[PDB]
Formats: C-alpha cells, sequence, structure tokens
C-alpha cells in the first residue's frame, strides 16, 4: 500500500503527540471517497470514531455560511457589491452605509473584531453594536478575520430570502447538496453520533451557544457528509443556481501574501509550499489585521487553487484542503483542538502523496 500506510504513517504520531482520543479523516482521490477512522468519539464510553461520527467543525462552518449567501445572491436577494444598510434598515445612517455585502463576507468591513463583545450576548445587544460600531479602517482596505464581520453576512443572507438562517442551512441548503447527515442543531435521533470534545484539562466539552454562532461556526457533521461538501466544490452538477453559488464562493476578493480570499474558502496558487500554508494559516494572518492587496474586480480563481479552510471550537479542530485540478481532497475531523500548525503539516504531507 501507499495509501492506508500513507495516511496512518502521518495520523497517528500526531494523534499520540497532542492526544487526541479520536479523529475522523476522509480523502478523494480519482473519483473515490477513502476513510480512516481513528480512536474514540466519546472516551468515557469508549464509542469509536467512524466517518458518520458527528464532530463541531467550528469555522470550517463558515465555508457553508458563505454558501449560502451565495445562494441568496444568486437568487436575487442582493448584489455583493451592495451597501449592507441596503439589506439592514436598522442599519441606514451606520458606517454599514459605507460596507458592502462583500466586504462583510471576507474579513474587510473596516476592522470588526474576531469576536464580539462579551456583552453583545442577544439580539438587541447585537444591533446596538452593529448600530453604533466605528470603523477602524477604510472598507476594502484591511482584513481582519471577524465572527461578527461573516455572522452578519449570513444573517442578512437569509433575511433577505424571508428565513432566519437555520432555516435556510436546513431546509433548503443542505438538503441541495445531499447532507442528510449534517446539523445546526443535532436532533435527538442523532444524539448517540455526537462527539464529546476535550479540553486542555481532558474534561469533556461541546460548543457554547450565542449570538450569530450557527453562522460563524455553528455546523456539526462527520467526514463523509463534510467530503461530498467537497466533491460538490470539485465539479457540482444539477441545481444550476447552487451550482452558481458554489463558483461564487471561488470567487476571490482580495489577497493577503499569497492567501486569496474568497467566500468562506481561502485559497493558493497550486503547487504551494507547506511555509506558505502554513504562513496563511498562521496568526500573523488570522489574529490581526493585514492590510489587502485589492482587486480590480472579484476574480474567479479557478481549478489550480488549494482551497482550504481551519475550524476549532473549545473541544475540536477540523481542516479541510482540496486542488480541484488534481483531483484530491482532505477532511480532517478531531474532538481536541491541536494546533493549526500539526493540521496544516499532515494535510500538505498527505496531498502532496495523494498527487502522485
Ligand atoms: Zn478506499
Ligand atoms: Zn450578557
Ligand atoms: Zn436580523
Ligand atoms: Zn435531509
Amino acid at each position: 500500500a501507499p495509501l492506508t500506510a500513507t495516511v496512518d504513517g502521518i495520523i497517528q504520531p500526531m494523534l499520540k503527540a497532542y492526544r487526541i482520543p479520536g479523529m475522523a479523516v476522509a480523502v478523494l482521490k480519482d473519483g473515490k471517497a477513502h476513510y480512516f477512522n481513528y480512536g474514540v468519539a466519546n472516551r468515557e464510553s469508549g464509542q469509536r470514531v467512524s466517518e458518520q461520527t458527528l464532530f463541531e467543525i467550528g469555522s470550517v462552518s463558515k465555508t457553508l455560511t458563505a454558501t449560502l449567501g451565495a445562494y441568496a445572491a444568486v437568487k436575487g436577494g442582493f448584489e455583493l457589491d451592495d451597501k449592507v444598510s441596503q439589506h439592514a434598515p436598522w442599519l441606514k445612517g451606520s458606517a454599514f452605509d459605507g460596507v458592502t455585502m462583500a466586504e462583510l463576507a471576507t474579513y474587510s468591513a473596516g476592522g470588526l473584531p474576531l469576536q464580539f463583545p462579551d456583552e453583545v450576548d442577544s439580539n438587541d445587544k447585537m444591533q446596538t453594536y452593529y448600530r453604533s460600531w466605528s470603523p477602524v479602517y477604510p472598507a476594502g482596505t484591511h482584513r481582519q478575520y471577524s465572527n461578527p464581520s461573516i455572522g452578519l453576512f449570513g444573517h442578512l443572507a437569509a433575511n433577505s430570502l424571508g428565513q432566519p438562517f437555520e432555516q435556510l442551512m436546513s431546509q433548503t441548503l443542505l438538503p441541495k447538496l445531499g447532507l442528510h447527515h449534517t446539523y445546526i442543531q443535532v436532533p435527538e435521533s442523532a444524539m448517540a453520533n455526537y462527539a464529546y470534545g476535550y479540553s486542555k484539562e481532558d474534561k469533556p466539552i461541546r460548543a457554547t451557544p450565542g449570538v450569530l454562532a450557527a453562522e460563524a461556526y455553528g455546523i456539526k457533521t462527520g467526514s463523509a457528509d463534510l467530503l461530498k461538501f467537497v466533491e460538490a466544490n470539485m465539479g457540482y452538477q444539477g441545481d444550476a443556481a447552487l451550482k452558481s453559488a458554489i463558483a461564487l464562493t471561488h470567487t476571490g476578493f482580495h489577497s493577503v501574501g499569497e492567501m486569496t480570499q474568497g467566500l468562506g474558502w481561502e485559497s493558493y496558487d497550486y503547487p504551494v509550499t507547506e511555509q506558505v500554508l502554513l504562513a496563511g494559516n498562521s496568526p500573523a494572518v488570522s489574529f490581526q489585521a493585514n492590510p489587502v492587496t485589492r482587486f480590480a474586480v472579484p476574480k474567479a480563481m479557478g481549478e489550480q487553487r488549494l482551497y482550504n479552510k481551519t475550524g476549532s471550537t473549545g473541544g475540536f479542530g477540523a481542516y479541510v484542503a482540496f486542488v480541484p485540478a488534481r483531483g484530491i481532497a482532505i477532511v480532517m475531523l478531531a474532538n481536541r483542538n491541536y494546533p493549526i500548525e500539526a493540521r496544516v503539516k499532515a494535510a500538505h504531507a498527505i496531498l502532496s502523496q495523494l498527487a502522485e
């Protein structure tokens, strides 16, 4: 073998080193899905991980939120270059008069922070927060990774179609993507599949609920459903609107170094080195404001790219990467929040091999 041995040789040492109780890994190669399952979903019960185990994917959720937002645009709810307050009456007169929906989606509204301030934890206080927010930078000039930013994008995009976000996600988007084992709120029927996360203190934990949580980091899913979503991104057919929506998430709106920001997905010119992938996923990019390289117009980024997204929650660590031109992808879902650097290194190791 190369493939079982390739994945095993990379994943198993990493689990030992970061004491990861469980991981589900899925890869795509030559049209087919391959599942590699390690350890336990639940330490107390000993339930083993499978490709049907539900994990919190954290901010990988943004790629689905982005797809939802794109879908609403395609269906005419809004245009990406519309000012945000065109689609939020309660933001008329605020800074959002001068921010576009695209800018919201791509963390470039002007310095919205990584998280809401702590007592911005209700709908009323969230509205006042945005109404009263004072931009740090001119719109479209700085990227600062931000849950309030893509949070509001997803919320307003769903509203442009007349529905709450969770309804649009659960009743329209996920069903059209053929993702029937993916959830914002895990139903009682599926709870037996729901892994526990583990904190640094080895205490079992699950996601803290909150304002715009569903939009920013709210999805629970297993490796098989998530790879199916990645497959849709490699070459989807059928629903013309959904096809167009997926295309839109592969549009790049600006770059920061070698990373081009899309809707949800971040991408790189392919081939890409480990060092470059690491840098683009590092705190240098994710934890502080960066000035962007502006694009004259948004551009379709195409097939010879590596697309990816990191996600974590208090107890979970997720990574997804895919390369459409080479027909390869990896999904790595774990129930410990272990370093992104290890995620990226292992994924690059495996993808480098799949491309053989
Ligand atoms: Zn296989
Ligand atoms: Zn409070
Ligand atoms: Zn609202
Ligand atoms: Zn369904």
